[PDB]
Formats: structure tokens, C-alpha cells, sequence
């Protein structure tokens, strides 16, 4: 996956009008948008088609899929049928649940991202201790795309070590959660940014500024 | 909540006409329906209102919420706005993520169910080792409703022990995944059943049959 400016917009606005407006405002800077449940549950799966029609951006469905295999398969099918290019899947529920997503993605020609360690403080309770193993599991399963936390660069570094330089790694937590874009891009291929852009008075300027701060990494 | 016949239908059909037909056919036996992402992502969040309009059923939104606290809040808000009585939340992302859901539920007068251990084989990799602590964390947070696996009675028993007799416990995995309704109701207040009912030639007969088998526990 070739992410423009190593920057993925986390479009978590919950109003169709606002979401389309803000994404339109930053379209020149990004070609990849992560759409999650806040938007989808508020506006419907048709929002994915709407984004594709208006922007042509790649769409990563951030559904943190975390069900049993049978249900995971149904979720992935519905998601890819709606036009998502990729889906984010939790690794914590284990290998079979991940494989179920990999199977659908393989059949439909889409991508799975494996979420290994999360960026919020609660991640330290259970996820962090399992994260290295989750990443190794992804490697065993042939997962090529991963998600890890901007706010813990030492953990992001470990994740990168595990998956190798050829795997694709994206990382949320830059900006609002305190992660630094430049430091994060030492290890991740692209950063995910939501509030620092979409809550900005001027989202275009916010996007431009982030990109300016990392220009030597582009 | 008072679940009729201790039986919750997992309506994971992905076609609105089929979902409505089957639910309507079993409505005499079940007043609580679990609606997850397979149906919601196929038919939209409007499906929740449609079920409310057609049937006298409580709706549990099985969305396995597993994001950071800020995103969890948005998901719960969108879900309760759509008319869900309750939402199911993963505990593995930790206490802050759960607390975020509890805050919205308290604010909107709805219920949170904490998913502790899952019923699929992959659950043994990471979730199982954390499940006792997740349950205990639920108790510390004041969570009153829990989900645990029908297919591991020993684990379901431990869960019930941790949360106490006053907590409400529902359990999937009966039927298609090999769990036994009767054994499961030794520990769970209600069982969740999907395929054994919705894939039956006569779903009403399938539900009636299950209820008949546990008649003494009602
Ligand atoms: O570990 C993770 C994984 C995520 O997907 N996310 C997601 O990435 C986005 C981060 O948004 P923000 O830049 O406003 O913090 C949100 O959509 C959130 O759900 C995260 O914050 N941490
Ligand atoms: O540990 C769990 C937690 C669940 O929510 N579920 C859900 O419960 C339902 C079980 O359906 P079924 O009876 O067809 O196996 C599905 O909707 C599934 O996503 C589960 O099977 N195991």
C-alpha cells in the first residue's frame, strides 16, 4: 500500500456532512482514509461508497474485528462488499479469528491490518503483555500489515523488529494522544491522525502543518 | 433485564427479509434479540428500530466494543441513539475503555455487557489467560452484566464465581458451537442461540425445542 504523505486521516466525525466536508478539505494531502464505527454506525455502510465517489481515496475500515471466526467472516464480507479496501482486525482473540478475516480478504482481493498493541493507557493492562506474541502470530499467519501505538515508540520499535522492514506498519496516537509524528515515522510507514486534523478550526492547515513537520521523512 | 425463556436469539442473518421473518416466527418464545455487525453492516442501524417496531423485543447490540475510550464513547452513543437497550463491550482493551462505555450507558439509561472470555478456540491464546482479571476488573468497575462461553463450563463457572450471583450473565456457544443449553444455564442467566435457530427449517420449532429441553430451569 502506498500512502500519500505517510498520513492516514482517521475520519471519526459522526455527521455525514461534516465528515465529507472535512475530508474534502484535506483531500489534497491524503489518499487514505480510515473510517470507523463512529461514522459508519451514524451514517451507514453507504458512507464508504460515498467517500469513494467523492474522493477516490483508499478506505481502511477500522472495525477492530474481534469476534469468533464465523462472525468475523460475515463482518469482512459485509465490509468489503461496501467497498472497503482494507479492514483492521484485533489479534487478541487469536489466530483463527484473524485467519477468518485473511480468508475473506484473500477471496475478495483486499487487505487485513493486524492491530497488535493499542495506544490508550488501558492497553497496558492486558494487550501490551501479549503484543509481541500477537505480532509473531501475525508473522506466522503471513499478515503483511500491522497497527501499533505512536505513544510508545519503544513498543512501536519492537513491533517493527518483529514484523521486519518489508511489512507495512501504521500507527495511531500521534497528535491528540501525545505521539510525535516524526518519531513515529522512524518505525511506522504511515501515521494515523484524527482529532488533530478533524477538530482543527482549519483541518487543511492542520494536515499541512503535520506534513511540514515530517517533510524530510517523505 | 428479564429475558423471556432465558433465551436470546443471535440474529446474524444478513438479509432484512430473512432476519425479520425468522425473528417474527420465534417472537412468541423470545423477547430479547442480539443483533450484531453481520446484520447491522448489511442492513444499517435502522434495523434496530425496525425490530422494535415489529416485535416486542429488547435489543442487545453485540458490537464487541474494543477501541480506545474516546472512540468507545462515540460507538456507544451511536448505538443507544439507534434504540439498542444494551451493548456488549470487550474487556481486554482494559479498564478505561470499559469505563467509557459505562459512562455513556449510565448517561443514557442503558446497559453494558462485559465480554470476558470468548467461546472460539482462538480465545485460548490470549483472552483466556486474562479472563479472570477482566471479570474482576468488571466487578471493580461496577459492571453488572457479563458474557462468558457456553463451550467451557469450567470457565463459565469461574466467571460466575468472580461476578457473584447478583450479576447477570449471558452465554453464547450453545448449539452450533457445541455448548449445551442445560449445562450452560447452571451458570448463565440466559443463553444466546443463533444458527441452531435461524438456520433451522422451522426456527419456531427449533426455539420451542430448546425451551422444552430447559423447561425445568424456567
Ligand atoms: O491503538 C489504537 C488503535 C486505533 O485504531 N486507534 C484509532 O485511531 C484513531 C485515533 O484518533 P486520534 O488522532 O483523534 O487520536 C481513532 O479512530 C482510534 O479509534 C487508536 O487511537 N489507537
Ligand atoms: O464468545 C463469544 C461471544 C459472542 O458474542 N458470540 C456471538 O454469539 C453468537 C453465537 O451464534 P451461534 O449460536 O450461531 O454460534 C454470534 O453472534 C457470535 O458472534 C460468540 O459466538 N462467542
Amino acid at each position: 500500500m502506498d500512502v500519500m504523505n505517510r498520513l492516514i486521516l482517521a475520519m471519526d466525525l459522526m455527521n455525514r456532512d461534516d465528515a465529507l466536508r472535512v475530508t474534502g478539505e484535506v483531500r489534497e494531502y491524503i489518499d487514505t482514509v480510515k473510517i470507523g464505527y463512529p461514522l459508519v454506525l451514524s451514517e451507514g455502510m453507504d458512507i464508504i461508497a460515498e467517500f469513494r465517489k467523492r474522493f477516490g481515496c483508499r478506505i481502511i475500515a477500522d472495525f477492530k474485528v474481534a469476534d469468533i471466526p464465523e462472525t468475523n467472516e460475515k463482518i469482512c464480507r459485509a465490509t468489503f462488499k461496501a467497498g472497503a479496501d482494507a479492514i483492521i482486525v484485533h489479534g487478541f482473540p487469536g489466530a483463527d479469528s484473524v485467519r477468518a478475516c485473511l480468508n475473506v480478504a484473500e477471496e475478495m482481493g483486499r487487505e487485513v491490518f493486524l492491530l497488535t498493541e493499542m495506544s490508550h493507557p488501558g492497553a497496558e493492562m492486558f494487550i501490551q503483555g501479549a503484543a509481541d506474541e500477537i505480532a509473531r502470530m501475525g508473522v506466522d499467519l503471513g499478515v503483511k500489515n500491522y497497527v501499533g501505538p505512536s505513544v510508545r515508540p519503544e513498543r512501536l520499535s519492537r513491533l517493527r523488529e518483529i514484523i521486519g522492514q518489508d511489512s507495512f506498519l501504521i500507527s495511531p496516537g500521534a497528535g491528540a494522544q501525545g505521539g510525535d509524528p516524526g518519531e513515529t515515522l522512524r518505525f511506522a510507514d504511515a501515521i494515523i491522525v484524527g482529532r488533530s486534523i478533524y477538530l482543527a478550526d482549519n483541518p487543511a492547515a492542520a494536515a499541512a502543518g503535520i506534513i511540514e513537520s515530517i517533510k524530510d521523512l517523505l
